[PDB]
Parts: structure tokens; sequence; C-alpha cells
């Protein structure tokens, strides 16, 4: 008869109450600066939609990052631009500094603030239980902010979180998959990295909301405190749901399906099976116990839920006991 609809249980109407121009990005007009103000120094990394360079602004001699965009639909470029401008200034959101086009190739590029990225190779062994709480809280500062601004990020993952540990500075980057939230809108489920896709993505439930981001955050936290990168190591989109089902159990998954009347792809009909809801203690071992704790496991369990309505919000997460220590130190 159809899927049951869903509404975000926070920030539901934030966008309706704004002027059309806030979220109607398709009609945004963009001011292309001259790429010749910036000279590229070196390639800092590529990806599916872009390549990133360290660059220098020749007018003020300042270090900077230029993100040249591989061809995407014109709407998506305006979308990312509109969203960085609405989010500009917000806590731990990367700052868009300029929007330039190349003179000859006419290909567009966004110019961002430079962040001395701390080497994550040596950062994986000098990570204390406090540092994970501290930097997890910084991510929620940014997630709660953009959720409160009506924007879901949809691509939270390690490669999209930068840390300058020297100065305890964190930045949430790549907003090219982010969208505005609009009650009742149906979204594209083919988003995010495969290991961070939320169950609502894998069962093709299009009416999701900010809580999508909390699942991803739960996948990161789990890989951190258990030192298992990635925590749900599926071999494709279908098996990714099975890898989740082997940890969360099937009983809750089929409950979720019935609650929202989601019709399950028949490809799933013979690979899910019957699996119990495991206990988090299974994943705890000598090399990772120094980060696992009763609070962390409680906080993790309240993030990784099938039903997107029941995951904590970003604001609820900050008020969890897991962060009681970093919240007092910020005083
Ligand atoms: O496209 C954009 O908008 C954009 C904007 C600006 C920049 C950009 C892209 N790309 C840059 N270079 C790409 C490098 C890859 C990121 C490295 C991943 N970082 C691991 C990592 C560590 C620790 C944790 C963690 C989590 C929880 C608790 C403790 C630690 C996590 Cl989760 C991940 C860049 C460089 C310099 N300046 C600006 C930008």
């Amino acid at each position: 008869s159809g899927p049951v609809p869903s509404r975000a249980r926070v920030y539901t109407d934030v966008n309706t109450h704004r002027p059309r121009e806030y979220w109607d990005y398709e009609s945004h007009v963009v001011e292309w600066g001259n790429q010749d103000d910036y000279q590229l120094v070196r390639k800092l990394g590529r990806g599916k939609y872009s390549e990133v360079f360290e660059a220098i602004n020749i007018t003020n001699n300042e270090k900077v990052v230029v993100k040249i965009l591989k061809p995407v639909k014109k709407k998506k470029i305006k979308r990312e631009i509109k969203i960085l401008e609405n989010l500009r200034g917000g806590p731990n959101i990367i700052t868009l500094a300029d929007i330039v086009k190349d003179p000859v190739s006419r290909t567009p590029a966004l110019v961002f603030e430079h962040v001395n990225n701390t080497d994550f190779k040596q950062l994986y062994q000098t990570l204390t239980d406090y540092d994970i709480r501290f930097y997890m809280y910084e991510i929620l500062k940014a997630l709660d902010y953009c959720h409160s601004m009506g924007i879901m990020h949809r691509d939270v993952k390690p490669h999209n979180v930068m840390i300058d540990h020297e100065h305890r500075k964190l930045r949430l980057i790549d907003w090219g998959l982010a969208e505005f939230y609009h009650p009742g809108q149906e979204y594209n489920v083919r988003v995010a990295s495969r290991y961070f896709k939320g169950p609502e993505l894998l069962v093709d439930y299009q009416m999701y909301d900010y809580s999508l981001d909390m699942w991803s955050l739960g996948c990161m936290l789990a890989s951190m405190i258990f030192r298992k990168e990635p925590f749900f190591h599926g071999h494709d989109n279908y098996d990714q749901l099975v890898r989740i089902a082997k940890v969360l159990g099937t009983e809750d998954l089929y409950d979720y399906i019935d609650k929202y009347n989601i019709e399950l792809d028949p490809r799933f009909n013979d690979i899910l099976g019957r699996h119990s809801r495991k206990r988090w203690e299974r994943f705890v071992h000598s090399e990772n116990q120094h980060l696992v704790s009763p609070e962390a496991l409680d906080f993790l369990d309240k993030l990784l839920r099938y039903d997107h309505q029941s995951r904590l919000t970003a604001r609820e997460a900050m008020e969890h006991p897991y962060f009681y220590t970093v919240v007092k130190d910020q005083a």
C-alpha cells in the first residue's frame, strides 16, 4: 500500500520558516572569481567529485586550499555553495573563502581555508580515550549546528573530518553530498561511503533526515574505540546490511521494516537469515580496552539503531555521560 511517512523529530520545519532564498539553491546566482589569484602548490588528495590542492593566494601570500570540481550536475555545485554560505562561521564547519572558475578550461573550483592536517598514521597510536571523547564532541558541535540550520551532511566519515591536533582544532569538510531537510521530501539513497550507509539507505527508505548522520557517527566511534576500521565491513550494498544484521540482530531489522512498511528488495530474501542481537563485549580485546568503557558502549548503542527516529540527536548526544568530562573541561 506504500511506505509509511516520516518526520525528523528535531529541526523539522527550520527550512519552511526561512525565506525561499535560503534553501532554493537551484535559483542561486554565483559570482565566479579569477582562478589566477591562486597558484597551485601541490596535490593534497583526489576523489570521485574533486581534487584538492594546497595553493597560495598571491595577493596576501596566504596558504589556502583549492578544490577543483570534476563534472557534476550544475545544481550540485550551487547546492554545495549555498550550503557552505549558510553554514559559514558555524562551529567546526570548514570556511569557504572564494569561488573561482578557470579562465581557459571554464572548470569551477571552490577555495577553502587551509588546515594543518595532523598525520593520521601516527595519530592512530597517540589517541587516548579522552581525545576520542574530546574530538567526538567537536563533531557533534558541527552536526548539531548544521542540523539546526536545516542541513543534513550525508557523508560523515574519517576522510571528511580533519584534525589539527597541535591546536585541538577540528573541521567538518566536503559538503557536496549535503542537502536541505524538508518534511516529506524523498531523497536519493545512493549516498555516502558504503561502510557508513544507514540501514534506511540499504533498505531504500527515501524519507530520511538528520539521523542519517548519527548512524555514520556511530560507525566512526565504533571503529575508534574497538580499533576495527571499518566496523561494518561489507562487500557490497546488500552485504553491508547483513554485516549490520550480524551485529544488531535480525529481529529489530524486520521490526523496522514492518513499522514503516518498507518493501524489501528480493535480493535480500536469502542472505539476511536469522541473527541474534550481539553484545558489544564481543568486540573488546586487550589492544582496545583502554578506550572501551561502560559509557562509550552505552553511547554507541544509542547511536547504532535501525529505526532512525530512535537514534540520539546531536544535541542529545552532547548531553550523554560519555562527554561529562570534556564538557567540564570546556569551563
Ligand atoms: O572538500 C572540502 O570541503 C574540503 C575543504 C577543505 C579541505 C579539504 C576538503 N581537503 C583537504 N585535504 C584532504 C585530506 C583528507 C582528510 C584527512 C582525514 N582525517 C582522518 C581522521 C582523523 C581522526 C578522526 C577522529 C574521530 C573521532 C575521534 C578522534 C579522531 C577522524 Cl574521524 C578522521 C584539506 C587539507 C587542508 N586544508 C583544507 C582541506
